[PDB]
């Protein structure tokens, strides 16, 4: 039978080129035959054989008439779906797991654990899934919106390492660590160092001893929580990036916060989703991280990197890699995932590209996916392609 | 190749909370590109590998024009359809098995049996499948209307028994068991014990060699008939649940019927199909149920439980657990199922969730489904999310 | 890897009862959301782990706008498409095979060989195709509409016979036999006989060392030709069968055509596919078979049976089984089939029914399936509930 | 595991007759309810156990309202879908590999390696995906339009070559070979001989030790440059061949390009995709080849052969073969591909009908596919049977 995932040096490359995309709405038109369905929140978790493309539904498709309720975040109709990477995500082709309003997703080599979260705002609760079997919960400990990473989870022989947090929004949003062993959560992982505001950890390998998450902070600063999970000790630590080149959005003009590292300068309430991937080679690391052209909106999506060094301590600027997303195109949330070659793990960064017709209409995104390949430099952006009044 | 099932210990958990919502008219609007079948009378079977979604469907999806005829039970068009769990009940989706207007389902760790009924009122008749073969039948004893479970079936070391009845829905309808392996009826069961009207039987393993059904009595008794089959001796005994807290639907007020256990206390004219699952654990048992929570009409669903002691004397209250369908949504027939872990079995109960706009529209329903989820209390209830305007 | 497949003795039971009904225009609707193939010609193949649902498709759908051509025969669009069993034809749910407008199909215990017939009426060509693979053909010997069997071959040990035919309807149409091992014809059997009209042989294994076939006669009767193919020597005759019960349609009133078995009578022009199917018991055998209510017309359907005795000499009418198709309800091409259990063989009859609102408007057909089940007598008939006004 | 895939001799045969017709825009009507996408440039591409149907969709599908672009050759939409072979391109049905407007696909025993080329028109690029990993990339040398052959590459013992290209349409485009092993290009062959502008490449193993493309001359010539790559030395040598029969488009009359086989004649600024299949016997080889019946336009499919001989050398004239697209059914870019038998090699020439109609509207093609069937001459042509109106 299967064997445990551990994740290897990645494959060889320099650069990331653009992959692929699903576009749904694309074949959304009142006029067209189709039915995809409305969505935001989406991931790839790539297992052994497949990678499968989840999302949060609003259990609404589009030409239809549910469209009062899409652009709000969390009610009791949305469920995490996926389809196998490369299908468009319509009614039939979709596969709904359970019900939640947050979620993630990771396959260890054996199976597929889904977790889900959902229930009142006061008391909400993290659900897993091992498989097709409901195996576990976990309590609003905050109580104030339970959540999840929205991103992938990580599996190390067996042990999957989980992102939750609960507080405020404004306030104090105090992340704790989940370690699910076949479905069922066997620790409770409680990080260290700057504790204020983390929530949708963006998490990766960054070798076997360590994860290592992208995160963010809704309220306090612009710069992103970094943290480093220790998977042999089973400790957490987590300590604001350094770089000037600050990655939540929005965000003031870059090494605009003077001051050490571990400051946070002005709250810029708010933040974002953005991808984190390593490139973990022999002598060597590379992170690779993207952030919105725009610096007060969710307009555009470039991507950078800096090989080695330390995220917590580095006030250096990155490298820019190139732009995955033009400014006239929308950029939202971005994860990182991997895809597993026979000898090497394949990084890649996925952009939602949500379509934001405002306040009384739809509200689905696309996603445009980058994986690293060859050398050279970035050679192309993505457009949706879509018109929202077809 | 494959081995049979038996029951086992049941996961660890305390409460159930809400698992999953597969609701198809959300995707039925006369502006939706979308085919989801009129259907009801669904259930859930849970095979090793898998889980099924079964229903009678009218032959018919929304939108379209063959609403009339979708209200009444049975008639020639009916057939028992599945889709794997998860996944919407559309025209393509769905495999159509054999044509009835009354089934059930199970599978034997190695294979699907089938069970489907249909044929004249005064001389129907039940179907056996085993997998993709028609092997065998049983006649209409009373003449008057053969029906089955409407539920899951249940196999123990290759033998699956089911629960047929025969009889006026008014009057008399005295059940029988079937004794099914390999598709084929090896032993016919005739109860013991109150036998006046037992129907609609949901039935569960309470240990290898024991299965009990909480089930309808249609005129007589707004308690339910507690069934008992010994898998060992192949005997039944059926008893009514002495519980104040009444199961049925109508109802009078609870504690309201007086006298010894045995006692029907007024007719309440009707019944309705209601979830029963054990919670096997290995110094003792818990039996879960569902009810509606109208006392004379199909509004609202809640759940409750009692560990222990013996359904068939204990005058006492059941155990409230929380409310999985709120009195302004429907509740109409319940059923319980069981999930296949690796070392232990998953508790389930599903609720059927009908549309009704009466008389001249069409008919179908939704499915919501509970599942023992760790501890604490059931946290939401569920809704479904259609207007049946559109 | 897999074994040859060979009859075996067929499964225990003494009447057929109603198995299942796909009816894909009653998702056809303009209102509907579905596409449902204009076919015609439908038939069922069950191999090992599997039964397929062949038909010729027009290339066209409803709703649409491709209807004129539908309820002509012939012409470069048809094709050989299939479902598994228990799936609607539509669009998606199809695999085209190749293209024909006469064909065949069967299973060897391996793999597929599917058999269509294309070109020009005066030079049409039979071609085969074993899995993916095209292997051969075998041309028009005659001239004059090269056709071939409409339902499924008979494969025994990986030799699989065929009958193929070819002529003037109205005249002598003298089919020969096709032995095909592995996708490629390895024998050319020329029966012996009265061989003036056979065509659209039904034929099924009468026991291994022998197929026979009911088959049509266009011109010269209203009895029908009987094939007996022995497999050992590689020889067919054929002799009309001699029933006073006649099979084809159009007919007179049974028993009404004086003289010896072998005397046609009236020519009755024309003729119709009818289901035969054996059932090979270990003392005895039971042929099935079903014809039109309406002798002139294609209106219901009986099923008959006589068990032993000589389809060549006996004059005595077979014993009526029941109607699987009211007079109100349309009964067109009928073909036999055989579900494979795990020890026995279950006897089916398929049955055609054909929407023809005539001449300007789609033309296609319904499949209700009836197989041998358990004992007593056949209960329900089969409607389409099609409306050919939505 | 999975072994190596080497050609093999073709299967028997000596005429190729018509096989299968995929027309999905027969189902794209706006009274319909299916989607068929807007794609071109399709081929198929045969592994093991199975063919795949592949195209360069311009993400968007039939009926709909993104009509306006398809005709054009590149954008950021387009991509390369798949469907298994005898499946309709739908939404749901295909299956979206990665972004390209160019394209190739070949499947090598043990899995399906990918290419395809997008990016900017003086900086596009190449890129490989073996199975569902990004794993390669290959950068615009002449950066005048990086394409690739838009047919099957050709593997033989793990190692897979891909014929690409580089610059001015109406100048010089020499052409390179691409040595790909485990989605990685282990080597970059750079031919000899006539190399002014080679491009297109339709290409098939001539044997073991060598490959064979008859290709693509936008400018100088209206004769096909012939590819002969050997295998073993990883070596490519070019000459035009010398068939009178001209099979580019447009050309002039036969045989009217006077002087020895190196001469160009006039440039007949233009050209288009053949099908080229070899029929690899045992003493000997045939080559089979398809032309636009028309010379100046696309008009129509005629399909010729020689057997042995010398491509480069030979004046002679080939033997028509029959007429599979008449010159009232349009007839664009062809392809040759082989289905793997048990014992042999099955060849087939594809071609694409391409539905025109002009520069407001969609612009799709159907599939039209032939393939060696037993003897005698090829027996009938093909339509589409699109009403470009519906
Ligand atoms: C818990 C929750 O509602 N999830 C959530 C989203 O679904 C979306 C966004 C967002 O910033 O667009 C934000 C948040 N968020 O609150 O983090
Ligand atoms: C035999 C039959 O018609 N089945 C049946 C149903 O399908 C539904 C109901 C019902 O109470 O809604 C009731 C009954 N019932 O009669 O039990
Ligand atoms: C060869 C051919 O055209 N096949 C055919 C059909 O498809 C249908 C019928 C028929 O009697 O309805 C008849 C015939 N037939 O001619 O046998
Ligand atoms: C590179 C590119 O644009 N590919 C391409 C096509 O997609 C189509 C045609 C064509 O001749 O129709 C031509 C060409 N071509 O330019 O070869
Ligand atoms: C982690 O462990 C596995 C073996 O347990 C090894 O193959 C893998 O490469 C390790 N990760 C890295 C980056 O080396
Ligand atoms: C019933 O039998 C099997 C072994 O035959 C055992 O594993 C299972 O646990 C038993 N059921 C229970 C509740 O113990
Ligand atoms: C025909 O042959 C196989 C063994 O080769 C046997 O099992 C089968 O039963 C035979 N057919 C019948 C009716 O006995
Ligand atoms: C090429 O090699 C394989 C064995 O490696 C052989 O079977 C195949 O036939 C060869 N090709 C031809 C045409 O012989
Ligand atoms: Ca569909
Ligand atoms: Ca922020
Ligand atoms: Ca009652
Ligand atoms: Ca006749
Ligand atoms: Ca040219």
């Amino acid at each position: 039978e299967p064997e445990w995932t551990y994740p290897r040096l990645s494959c060889q490359g320099s650069t990331f080129q653009k992959a692929l995309l699903i576009s749904p709405h694309r074949f959304g038109e009142i006029k067209g035959n189709s039915a995809p369905l409305i969505i935001r929140e989406p991931f790839v978790a790539c297992g052994p054989k497949e990678c499968r493309h989840f999302a949060l539904t609003h259990y609404a498709a589009q030409p239809g008439g549910y469209y009062n309720g899409t652009r709000k975040d969390r009610n009791k109709l949305r469920h995490l779906v996926s389809v196998k990477l490369g299908k468009i995500p319509t009614v039939e082709n979709s596969i709904f797991h359970m019900a939640a309003w947050s979620g993630s997703a990771c396959h260890d080599g054996r199976e597929w654990t889904y977790i889900g979260v959902d229930g009142p705002d006061n008391d909400a609760l993290v659900k897993i899934k091992y498989g097709e079997a409901y195996t576990d919960t976990y309590h609003s400990y905050a109580h104030n919106i339970l959540r999840t990473q929205e991103s992938a989870c990580n599996c190390i022989g067996g042990d999957c390492y989980l992102m939750i947090t609960d507080g405020s929004a404004s306030g104090i949003s105090k992340c704790r660590f989940l370690k699910i062993r076949e479905g069922r959560i066997i620790k409770e992982i409680l990080p260290t160092g700057r504790v204020e505001h983390t929530e949708e950890c963006t998490c990766g390998f960054a070798s076997n001893k360590t994860i290592e998450c992208a995160c963010r902070d809704n309220s306090y600063t612009a710069k992103r929580p970094f943290v480093k999970l220790n998977v042999e000790t089973d400790t957490a630590e987590i300590r604001l990036m350094c770089t000037k080149t600050y990655l939540d959005t929005p965000r003031p003009d870059d090494g605009s916060i003077a001051g050490p590292c571990e400051s946070n300068g002005d709250k810029w309430l708010g933040g974002i989703k953005g991808g984190f991937v390593h490139q973990r080679m022999a002598s060597k690391i590379g992170r690779w991280y993207s952030r919105t052209m725009s610096k007060t909106n969710r307009m555009g999506m470039e991507l950078y990197v800096r090989y080695d060094g330390d995220p917590w301590t580095d006030s250096d600027a990155l490298t820019l890699s190139g732009v995955m997303v033009s400014i006239e195109e929308p950029g939202w949330y971005s994860f990182g995932f991997e895809i597993k070659d026979k000898k090497c793990d394949v990084p890649c960064i996925g952009i939602e590209m949500v379509h934001d017709g405002g306040k009384d209409t739809w509200h689905s995104a696309a996603t445009a996916i980058y994986c690293l390949m060859g050398s050279g430099q970035l050679l192309w952006d993505t457009v949706t392609g879509v018109d929202m009044a077809l």
